[PDB]
């Protein structure tokens, strides 16, 4: 699984920072989540962070709308370019209403401030059937 996501801060710019169990896992997710944004003609910069991270990286609108920005509001956003890719990583990562606001036809999310109030604040994930 996906263990967490950090709201993070590299050279001025909202990333959004992804640590998995494995770098087997890592390394599945970033090639399936390459060849979905590859299906779909979008370059979504989802970079090599670590052995067992990633990360994905600031929007350049209107160059290239995907990646991660802030909201007016202040809330952490990532635009995914299409609804599909964000269909396909959003369940992937575990991302879900009580962490966001997702929209079904839209290719933006937006962290709640509750959930990802600011720089290198931390969400952690429950595993799907995991016991007591």
């Amino acid at each position: 699984m996906v263990t967490k996501i950090i709201w993070v801060s590299n050279n001025g710019k909202p990333n959004l920072k992804i640590e998995f169990v494995s770098e087997e896992e890592k390394s599945n997710f970033f090639k399936e989540v390459k060849k979905k944004a590859s299906e779909l003609g979008l370059n979504f910069p989802l970079v090599q962070g670590s052995g067992n991270s990633l990360l994905i990286e600031a929007s350049n609108y209107p160059i290239n709308p995907c990646g991660c920005y802030i909201s007016p509001g202040g809330k952490l956003a990532i635009n995914f370019g299409k609804v599909e890719l964000s269909h396909f990583i959003l369940p992937k990562v575990g991302v879900k209403t009580e962490h966001a606001e997702i929209f079904k036809d839209h290719n933006t999310i937006f962290f709640h401030k509750h959930k990802l109030p600011g720089v290198n604040s931390e969400l952690t994930f429950i595993p799907t059937g995991t016991p007591v």
